[PDB]
């Protein structure tokens, strides 16, 4: 039995989602997403593991007042996009990249119905800002800012204590990618990882160390 869908207020209008799935090889992980919340509208930040869990959480805004207007995936792997075929069937609107959507077509994944190209993009105008750092995690991987909290989602992108599973991974673009991304969100208040706990605007810097380190590794 692996642990429950865990909701919590991380800021105003901001809650962290947190999913378990056993992977085999890593044994249980979590699942950092967010749920951020406009006027009565609520954003998923990625989606849980699984149907189930987006459930879930689609229930437990629903049941507090909040529509779901839509979700969107950070990348393409099924921790990011596990439930977007179940929010498909329910009509509600799910975003990803071009390129996160074309990796999970050759996959053979549902893709969500909205896509976007370009190295930014509003999600919801002045709230919800997608932001495409370069490769690095994967060649898709997208951070998610919101500037009136100044939190930033970073996804699997951010490794602050180790990079984990290199397979689908472009380590030599990384170290720049990363580079980048601690350029533009230097000054965040938060830092939201996928797989360790939330920090400071550090967890770019350290992100960054991991990236070099784990390039120089690879001799
Ligand atoms: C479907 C299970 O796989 C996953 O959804 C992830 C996506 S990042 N794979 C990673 C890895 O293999 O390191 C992980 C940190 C274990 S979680
Ligand atoms: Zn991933
Ligand atoms: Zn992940």
């Amino acid at each position: 039995s692996l642990p429950d869908l865990k909701i919590e207020k991380l800021d105003e209008g901001v809650y962290v989602h947190t999913s378990f799935e056993e992977v085999n090889g890593w044994g249980v992980v979590p699942k950092h997403g967010l749920v951020v919340l406009v006027n009565a509208e609520a954003y998923l930040i990625d989606t849980p593991f699984t149907a189930k869990d987006t459930e879930k959480l689609v229930t437990w805004f629903v049941e507090r007042g909040y529509k779901i207007k839509g979700s969107i995936s950070s990348h393409f792997h099924s921790d990011s996009t596990g439930g977007i075929e179940w929010l498909n069937s329910r009509s509600i609107p799910t975003y990803a990249s071009e390129l996160t959507n074309e990796l999970l077509k050759k996959d053979g994944k549902v893709q969500a119905t909205n896509s976007f190209s370009g190295v930014n993009y509003w999600l919801v105008k002045n709230k919800i800002e997608v932001f495409y750092p370069g490769p690095g995690h994967t060649p898709d991987n997208v951070v998610v800012w919101l500037p009136e909290r100044k939190i930033l989602f970073g996804g699997c992108f951010i490794k602050p204590y180790g990079l984990g599973n290199l397979g689908d991974a472009n380590i030599e673009a990384w170290p720049k990618s990363a580079k980048l991304l601690k350029s533009k969100y230097g000054k965040a208040k938060l830092v939201v990882p996928s797989h360790s706990e939330v920090g400071d605007a550090s967890l770019l810097k350290l992100t960054l160390e991991q990236a070099v380190k784990g390039l120089n590794e690879s001799k």
